[PDB]
């Protein structure tokens, strides 16, 4: 009936209006307490203890300031208060479809436990805000406050995953265009969410950001373009997206994708994958699911948290003796040894079948060096990493519209060189990290000679250390050296 | 092999001695990160994510910090690497003892699941760090490294909960030790300045203490023939400003009148869960949530887990203790109805029949509903400088520039008249399980009444909400 | 004149609306950048570098976050656009009558220069926003934006000083809140303090997370004794007592730190022995005086922080004792600091006067001291401010109500103020410094002021002689 | 005894008290009344900070770094006579700024005295010796276990590099302690201590992000034998955060130090200054009177040429620079010159380009006609600091295996994201005409000459010359 107050670390107070609330206390959206952001990041950055739950509410927070901002700006935009809910329920929903430890679970176990069915965090969070809005009476609260749930349930959805099937959405029109670039942006990916997690993300991590996205909504714009009204930067502001993506780049190499993170985030793939059969969640109508299965039923995902790790981890049935283990492995620190990184070489990528193989591809590299120890592909982890600006191949930048300041309804293009030449020219990579689960001196060595050999086979570059690693081998490649 | 490098946000880079590392990687430690450092704060502060696993990490490193210091500024101390780890790893350890959301285990579940015992979270840190040490071979460890387990494994537990010259780990010489993780004569430990830090930055609040500065002006001096740490005379303002900021803290934040309640209600949840919930011990045994602390291998499994596994859980027995979270998650909470303060000096000694009185009083007011001793809980909080009644500053010793050997002492006078002059209080809070309008509103006129014949402090509300009892009272108005 | 954005490193981006911009870009505005906020603190807080002038957009910036917050929250007050603007020039330009090193000089030169006078740099504000107005033709841009500048340039002007019973005449009491806002006067809790808390201490390297944010989003007007006044909901009393303790800890750590303070005195002193021999151009070419430019603002305009440097880098022999004083400040050759105590031109003379039971080397005259006498208080004199406060219950937004200290903690001050006296050492010689030492305790003894804190130390001999100390 | 000095980017600084005395001095402490990013205080308000609080952070973190090393790896056999001297050059290396730092060197001195060949590195070494040499410092240094003529030699190196076809070219130390040079003034690879301190300053004051952790750095760099030299080396692991580091000097250039209006600023400052320079006398030894342009002549002229010869021009009562002083009004008044555009070369003194743009011929309709005196033309280097070359080429890394063996990294092994270049230019347009016909006018000029030369579109030419714009079929 009232709105409430939240301060927050990062962006101090913030209002929240009633109907919001209703959806915030709900077993579904509560449930993003349970789950880390950063999933094994925790493991290496002690920082790194927020949730889901409170990235959440700063993204249906700055969702609210940006189409506020818009509307101040231009009244003739006819931007209503059932917009502004909207767009902010649609901000604090979108992680909604998020399992235990986030990109873990549909980064890395629904592929390997379930390679049949596509699924991504998207998917799951239209699903999700579905169930909350059915299991907890949500709409007819919406109609109280002037939503009206048809159009707007479909346009919330659409908000999160894009179109669910000319002008492709139903739950506004091309006017309202730029509704849809705010939370979770298709065109080119510059939303709110990355503002809210940079910020908070470097807050947790002990990494300094002064920047301000606070700087890019205060020069936020609505033009026409191609007959759509579209969200619209002033044209100096270019530099500074480029360095958005520069830092979402930098902190998937420093932190998202730190070496160790990763290999635990990956071993606690392994121990759910051992785990899946013998736990049973319990969903609608009572029915039992396992952990890959409850993706398909709302009520059994929403008891799908990090808690799953725990009790694993604090489990005495035999049948999860397995998977208990590594869990207490993790534990104990007896991680898996990294051994390397390198990169495929001019066209040739990995495709993603082949990950699968390629432990057994290491292993079969015969190194020209003597080896106490001989290792086996089962002894070695290949993790394959795709890193790029958000937007596969393409320059994202490319698809953003920007207006100057003598002419602020006209929108234009930039490329990147009228930006600067030092500028990126790719905008995607693969990093290829080796492990091993062997982690004794001996073993760790030999690693490094299979490793180092299987680079030099493949034409892959040169690891960084690979001189004082293996420097029998780094000779052979006329190349390297 | 060699030192770890960790990255927090408070301090930055912290550099971990391997043994430090081997103790940290155990399951006895790592189960702090499963452990709420602010509890049903969480539920306030979005914020306040924070666990006790990474303010453990800030306390170590602060111990290490200040017997560093110290021994760089005074070398005849002959403080020695060996004394330094020992008081890192009782630094790390001290918070081992904690149980699911923090001190709501400790400060509320236990004292009403298990009333004739007197436990605490620094008990627990022993006997955890103990099972810690056996469990996972530590002691061998420790002597390749330099140390003496029997010794030193006395001194840390000696640091973590005093004596058990009372103190058998160290000397005399080497008391000064014992002053940096847990003070027990003024309070003034790194414990503190942690927690003051990693708070602030996780509620999104401002801290008044500076501990660097504090380290830096840190020194030794002979105090009644023990060797003492010192503060510098000027570093006075900062220090009563440390407990101001304390003060601050609790009132806005550790006792957040809904935090409270939230933890109220998760205690509630724990107790009627509490003997259907088994958790599995040493040889396989079983226990329940109030015993857990009876064996260390059992409490190495008790974490806030157990909060989802009431609320995820199926089984009927269960059910009572399951609505109680269910209704936490609805937002559905017991109703603030007011706060009060017993009159002066007077205070009110260990709190069950103080629902009942509540209830007994008779507001001279039309109530569609009576209420009964049932449905308030009735929270007494006390808020002082650490010491009671006592003012901490006057058990500090300081130093001044032109004799920096020679300890003094400084009374309030010497500082400022305007400091506080009292240095303890309490708080009463009362709720009303009934949420209804009709409820609360009766509920607050019983309220105020019983404020009024007890003469207790105005509410600051009692006009608004009482209207018709205020007047009763001359005092008031 | 359009709208133009600024970068704050305390408040990030700024909106100003052009006929701010248009009094900002003038010389009388843009003076600010020269006279730095904390004067003689610089030369102990190396990050204390920071200005008036951006410490004054600031202050013009909240005053627009409070005046629209309340506007948007109570629609029934009629806050106008014409309000905002007067608000935020108010805000913006509260600080323009700050004369060299700030507070040094309405604080310490002034009263001594020219005691028969009383000035204060609220009342050169008014002076210089008079002039700023006038100068610059500042009045047909406020007509073209709506302000009507009789009335307005008045609600300004009371805004910055007080009134020149209802005593106000630039706005009504239904608009009283308004005059709540830039400067306080009922209880000192305005934007002015919170943009320099935040501001002095992000460049002092004191932290402070804490939200003045917080109680602009709490803030509502109601009606009090027939005033439209701000409250403050009443669970943030805490916070507010809070407030008052950090602007106390700042004054105590910096604003007033011992040495801040002497630098202050050698400037002051520098200045005053400089003041005729320096020349000030005015209106109309006429030439005044350090201490005489306050009574032509053409004059004033110029009167900055650049004075220290003029007279350091002079080589003129009549300003050689200034220029000396200024070299030994550079030199790190100090006015020496010899106690502090607790309970002004007759002071260093009674100082001086007493007569310490112990071997003096050296005999010191009232000449050959400075003493320094800090009022420490909350903001109102011997008055408690939240006394003052106005507050509100969630159940009942519009009655406001009154909180006293006891309803809030028995561990709150039961004082608030006191005095400091520093005692300080021209000569600066071992057997001086001694000598001075003794004369202070001495003298503390004589009057019963308190037993300094370092007594025993610096001066073992006298402190045995009263029994009260030990 | 030591001092301690509190300072918001570092917290509390521990002085010697050989540095305090060094600091207390009038050559040091002019570095106070000198702004360090200079015009750009007039856009970002936050930057009011000075050269005074950088140096003493320059002079902390040198000492950070030696003393982290020396407690690693004690073998290096690291003197406090070595830690003293790393942080009095680092407390000096910005002795010879003059008023607005980059302006002074960058823009004046070239247009006041363009055969002299001067920069602020040659004017830090010149003050510090003047510091030493009026101050009785020498004594002081030998008190504390310092060797004087070994040892100033040694700290001007640090500063200016060789006072001097050798592997050693440095006398002050030698091969052994090579490290020593890499710390304060890195000429090998510009790695050094002075951008760690002013990209965490810069970015306080500016209200901007700074992508480079210093503090990590330090605590993973160690000493290794490289060429015969013991140089600093990088755990391999840190390249991505060195390539970062220049980032981060890119973007703080782009966004600050460079922007537009600092810039002209910077340039109107300037052109005050040269009307100026025959009226202002500066006091110098033997009282003997200077310019502003012949200050650096004399050091002790010199130590009184600060920011506040701006105020002096401004507040003159003296008609005599009435032409100097109205500029400096203008500024207040903020009546600027006026930005037209911005465009990017193909490919690569100061007269010349004005001219060019001025006689482009567009082909459009004009009411005036504008001249090369109405224009600036501001070419802007933007750089990782080596002109063409890549740093990171020239830096060293050490792998956790063999922590004592020196390699080297390529872009390539890093990744395929880096900058293909590592030079660029900017070139900016700015008219002295301000009203609305001369400013449609210049737009013309210079969107017409940037066609001519084949340069970039600039971002805002089809809404500022939409009749220019179409003839060049390349821009799309
Ligand atoms: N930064 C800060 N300082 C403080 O003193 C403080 N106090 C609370 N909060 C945070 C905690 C929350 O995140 C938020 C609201 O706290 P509130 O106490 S205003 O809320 P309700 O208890 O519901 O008061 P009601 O029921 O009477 O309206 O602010 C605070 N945040
Ligand atoms: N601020 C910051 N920036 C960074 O780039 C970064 N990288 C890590 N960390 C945090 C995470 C950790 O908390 C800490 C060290 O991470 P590290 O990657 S050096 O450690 P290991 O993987 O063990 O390196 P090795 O095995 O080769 O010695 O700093 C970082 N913290
Ligand atoms: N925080 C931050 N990041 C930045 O990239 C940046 N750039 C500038 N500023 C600060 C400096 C100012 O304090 C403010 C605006 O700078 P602007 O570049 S938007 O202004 P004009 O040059 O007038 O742009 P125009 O004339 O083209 O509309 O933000 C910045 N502040
Ligand atoms: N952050 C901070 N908090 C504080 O409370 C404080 N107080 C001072 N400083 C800063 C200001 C200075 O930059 C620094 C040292 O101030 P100091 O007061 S220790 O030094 P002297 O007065 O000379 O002490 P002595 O009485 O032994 O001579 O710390 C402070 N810095
Ligand atoms: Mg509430
Ligand atoms: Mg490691
Ligand atoms: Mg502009
Ligand atoms: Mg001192
Ligand atoms: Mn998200
Ligand atoms: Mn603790
Ligand atoms: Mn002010
Ligand atoms: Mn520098």
């Amino acid at each position: 009936d009232t709105m409430k107050v939240i301060n927050d670390p990062i962006h101090g107070h913030i209002e929240l209006h009633p109907l919001l609330v209703r959806i915030i206390d709900t077993p579904q959206f509560q449930r993003l307490r349970y789950i880390k952001q950063l999933g094994g990041g925790y493991y290496v950055f002690p920082g790194a203890s927020h949730n889901r739950f409170e990235h959440s509410l700063g993204v249906g927070y700055l969702a609210g300031c940006l189409v506020h901002a818009l509307g101040e700006k231009q009244p003739e935009l006819q931007i209503s208060e059932r917009d502004v809910l909207c767009v902010q329920i649609a901000g604090l929903c979108h992680d909604l479809g998020h399992g235990p430890f986030s990109h873990m679970f549909d980064g890395r176990f629904i592929p390997l436990a379930r390679p049949e069915v596509k699924w991504t965090h998207e998917q799951g969070s239209v699903m999700m805000f579905e169930h909350l809005i059915n299991s907890n009476g949500i709409k007819p609260v919406m109609e109280q406050y002037g939503l009206i749930p048809e159009e707007d349930i479909c346009f919330i959805k659409e908000q999160i995953v894009g179109p669910l099937e000319l002008w492709p959405y139903k739950g506004r029109p091309e006017n309202k265009s730029f509704l849809y670039e705010i939370v979770s942006n298709k065109r080119n990916g510059i939303d709110v969410d990355k503002w809210d997690y940079f910020a908070r993300d470097c807050h947790h991590l002990g990494i300094q950001n002064n920047f301000d996205y606070k700087r890019f909504i205060k020069f936020a714009r609505v033009c026409e373009v191609d007959n759509e009204l579209r969200i619209c930067a002033r044209d100096k502001e270019v530099g500074n997206l480029y360095d958005m993506f520069h830092t979402r780049n930098s902190l998937h190499r420093r932190a998202y994708q730190h070496k160790v993170g990763n290999i635990i985030d990956t071993m606690i793939t392994d121990a759910f994958l051992k785990a899946d059969d013998y736990i049973e969640i319990t969903g609608a109508g009572g029915k039992k699911y396992r952990i890959s299965t409850a993706i398909d039923d709302m009520e059994a995902y929403t008891k799908l948290t990090d808690n799953i790790f725990l009790e694993i981890l604090y489990s005495t049935d035999p049948k999860l003796k397995d998977a208990r283990e590594i869990l207490k492995q993790i534990e104990y620190r007896n991680l898996f040894k990294y051994v390397g990184e390198t990169q495929p070489t001019g066209q040739i990528k990995i495709k993603r079948e082949d990950y699968e193989s390629l432990p057994k591809e290491v292993a079969s590299a015969k190194p020209k060096v003597l080896l106490d120890v001989k290792l086996k592909a089962e002894d070695f982890i290949v993790d394959v990493i795709n890193m790029d600006y958000g937007m596969q191949e393409k320059n994202p930048i490319d698809h953003v519209s920007f207006y100057c300041k003598t002419a602020p309804n006209r929108a234009i293009r930039i490329t990147k060189n009228q930006v600067s030449q030092l500028l990126p020219e790719k905008f995607a990579e693969q990093l290829i990290r080796v492990y091993c689960k062997k982690v004794d001196r001996k073993s760790l060595y030999a690693a490094r000679q299979y490793f180092v050999q299987w680079c030099a086979d493949r034409n892959f570059t040169k690891p960084q250390d690979g001189d004082v690693i293996a420097p029998l081998i780094t000779p052979q490649k006329k190349e390297w050296n």
